[PDB]
């Protein structure tokens, strides 16, 4: 897995399928944030959004805390929002993986927030995301109570953007569909594991 997170105007584009059994959503809209320029993370973010496509936006953000669209209109964001981060977890620890597409939870951070000031500022928009969704593998502890989506919730809060996080601490799987899998102990993928995720409030 070669890491790519430089430059934005170097990424491969996306193309996005619509689904019609993606059901109901919680989220008026999302914005689907791809964090590396990697065959799977580009594919896993499409699917994402094709789940809901009338309402998600594709972006992709780079390490200079620059981004493009590739997929949605960005205007129609508004109401509740989700962000679901995709990228590869990597470099594993104790509490399991400690990168993000290469960044450290508290850099995940400042381009995070550096995005969300170039965005309002772009597309005039200042709706702070409500719910980030981290979309990588592995990242919080076994026993959900530290690790990587643990010190991201209070970067994030440091950083001026106070949101709620769901992360796994497993491995980590999207379907055609954009739905997620993980992987249980037996090593079998399956879906719905709430052992497997933790969601992280205030
Ligand atoms: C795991 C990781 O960070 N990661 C990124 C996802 C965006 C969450 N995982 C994947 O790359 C995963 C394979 C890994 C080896 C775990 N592949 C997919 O999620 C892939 C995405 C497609 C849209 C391209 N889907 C996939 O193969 O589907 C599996 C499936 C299909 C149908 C039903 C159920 C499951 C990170 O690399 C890690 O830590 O693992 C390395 C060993
Ligand atoms: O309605 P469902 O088919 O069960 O889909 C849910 C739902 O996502 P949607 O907004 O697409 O419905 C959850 O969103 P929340 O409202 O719970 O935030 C999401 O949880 P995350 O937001 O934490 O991703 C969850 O994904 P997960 O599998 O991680 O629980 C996902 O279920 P699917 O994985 O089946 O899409
Ligand atoms: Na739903």
């Amino acid at each position: 897995k070669i890491l790519h997170n430089q430059n934005v105007n170097s990424w491969g584009p996306i193309t996005v399928t619509p689904t019609t059994d993606g059901g109901e959503t919680r989220f008026d809209g999302q914005i689907i944030v791809q964090m590396e320029n990697d065959p799977v993370v580009a594919k896993a973010a499409a699917n994402l959004a094709g789940k809901h496509a009338e309402s998600s936006v594709v972006v992709q953000l780079d390490s200079d805390g620059n981004y493009r669209v590739v997929y949605g209109d960005p205007s129609k964001l508004d109401g509740k929002l989700r962000w679901q981060l995709v990228g590869h977890g990597r470099d594993h620890s104790e509490t399991n993986n400690t990168r993000l597409s290469g960044y450290s939870a508290d850099e995940l951070a400042v381009k995070l927030a550096k995005f969300q000031q170039s965005f309002n500022q772009a597309e005039n928009i200042n709706n702070k995301p409500d719910h980030i969704s981290i979309v990588g593998c592995s990242l919080v502890s076994d026993d959900k109570q530290k690790g990587f989506g643990h010190q991201f919730i209070n970067a994030m809060d440091a950083n001026g953007l106070r949101v709620d996080v769901s992360v796994r601490s497993s491995e980590l799987a999207v379907d055609e569909a954009g739905r997620k899998h993980t992987k249980d102990a037996n090593g079998d993928w399956v879906q719905k594991a709430e052992n497997n995720k933790v969601s992280l409030s205030w």
